[PDB]
C-alpha cells in the first residue's frame, strides 16, 4: 500500500494519475485522495 500520490496538493485530474489507492486530485481540499 503506498499510493504516495495520497495528500499531494493540485488542482486538476492529472496529478493524481499514478496512485493506485487515491488515484483522485480530490477537489474537496484540492489534496489528493482515496477513492470509493
Amino acid at each position: 500500500q503506498d499510493d504516495p500520490t495520497c495528500g499531494k496538493p493540485c488542482n486538476t485530474m492529472d496529478d493524481c494519475s499514478n496512485g493506485w489507492f487515491c488515484q483522485a486530485c480530490w477537489n474537496s481540499r484540492k489534496t489528493c485522495g482515496p477513492f470509493v
